[PDB]
């Protein structure tokens, strides 16, 4: 179709499908969460919605499953047990470190068909469409 | 993040969220299916996976729910009851015709921040990354 956002879902689904084959137990939302926890340990669970793209509900179920698999650990505010702080466990660290090159490689199967200038320009368009 | 595909999911989720508010009972996959049935009535259910971006399973559940709401109707091959042909009902026609301007409008909140040349160029990048 000639619809930009239809072709967008085409590209996004192909990337997701390749991601699923390569990382069957770590989806892109789960991977992004873990990336965001690594470069900000103790990040607030609420601040992790922007840093990972999600809703409060989806992040809650995600973090529960990751907590259930020993990938992350969480601590609460003593004054407001609603707010939570999230860290990556040593097991989660190992999972994340191994997944980064695989994710980069899945990105590269698509980004690699673009020049560095084209990749940068794709990024400025996507950012201009958001802000 | 500086990751093109992370920002892609950012843009795609914002568009989906606005789509959900405007068309709560017609998701983008459901809308794309209906568009593809309109300009090819009697299309084979299997051929509707490409024309709508989906898996066989997701399309089956989608078409069942749409059939259950009288939006589409289906006929089978007499020699192979597995294969199905899909049409839009008159009620589905009305739903589709009303949804097209709303969808275009949701697309426009993002595409409108781009010049015609920028929109065309975003499309060539997305297509170059797929083929």
């Amino acid at each position: 179709r000639n619809k930009a956002f239809h072709q967008l879902r085409q590209l996004f689904q192909q990337h997701t499908a390749r991601w699923q084959h390569e990382l069957p137990d770590l989806t892109k939302p789960q991977y992004a969460v873990m990336r965001a926890i690594a470069d900000k340990p103790g990040i607030e669970q609420v601040a992790l919605i922007e840093a990972a793209v999600s809703t409060k509900a989806t992040l809650a179920e995600m973090l529960a499953r990751m907590e259930n698999r020993g990938l992350v650990r969480r601590e609460h505010d003593a004054a407001d047990k609603r707010r939570r702080f999230v860290w990556l466990t040593a097991e989660g660290e190992k999972v994340l470190a191994a997944a980064i090159p695989i994710g980069d490689s899945v990105d590269e199967e698509f980004l690699g068909r673009l020049s560095a200038e084209e990749q940068e320009l794709f990024m400025q368009l996507v950012r201009k469409m958001m802000n």
